[PDB]
DNA sequence: GAATCATAAC
């Protein structure tokens, strides 16, 4: 197939569409995640492009920061009133081209969340907290994640919220509304 | 049987 239509291309697609944008400004666009893992999960994306976190340098500090300022707006403009926790990160191996940055309400009620990979991707050291990555492209020029990062995908699940292990992922489901 | 696992998508 070809390379601007294959999947991994998809970002570059819906940045540009109206209907998925939230907020727009000079340097960057805001767009629903598609596939969401929780109620509220955007994705941040500057106009700019840059593969994934391999190519930031300290040329790109300031957008990192204003990507992460514009998260922390559209949480308070579209979620303000919930009593929700966020976080703000990266996936330490992205799948999908085009640096983003997710947004994403820590319930994790939704119906995508379909298995272990997807719950580890959040709740593990393979979800690089926004403000590591901004520190760590500040003090060293660059982002480098340890080597073991697919491993994590594959750690038995444990709630986020009160370290709870569970067996599966429907369990998982029905314990997470205790923490609502 | 329900759920997870790895693999496959030409
Ligand atoms: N066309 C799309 N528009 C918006 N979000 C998408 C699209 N395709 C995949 N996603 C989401 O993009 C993220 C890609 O994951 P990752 O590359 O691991 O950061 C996931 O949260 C997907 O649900
Ligand atoms: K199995
Ligand atoms: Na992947
Ligand atoms: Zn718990």
């Amino acid at each position: 197939g070809s390379h601007m239509g294959h999947w991994s291309q998809g970002l570059k697609i819906s940045m540009q569409d109206p209907k998925m944008q939230v907020y727009k400004d000079e340097q960057v666009v805001v767009i629903k995640d598609k596939y969401p893992q929780a109620r509220y999960h955007w994705l941040v994306l500057p106009w700019t492009s840059i593969s994934s976190l391999k190519a930031v340098a300290r040329e790109h500090l300031e957008l990192l920061k204003h990507m992460h300022t514009v998260g922390e707006k559209v949480i308070v403009d579209f979620a303000g009133s919930s009593k929700l926790r966020f976080r703000l990160g990266y996936h330490a191996i992205p799948s999908m081209s085009h640096v983003h940055l997710h947004v994403i309400s820590q319930d994790f009620d939704s119906p995508c969340l379909k298995n272990k990979k997807h719950w580890n991707s959040f709740n593990t050291e393979y979800f690089l907290e926004s403000q590591a990555v901004i520190e760590m492209v500040q003090e060293a020029g660059r982002v480098t994640v340890r080597d073991g990062m697919p491993e994590l995908l594959k750690l038995p699940l444990r709630c986020h919220e009160c370290q709870q292990l569970l067996p599966s992922i429907p369990q998982l489901k029905e314990h997470l509304r205790k923490h609502w």
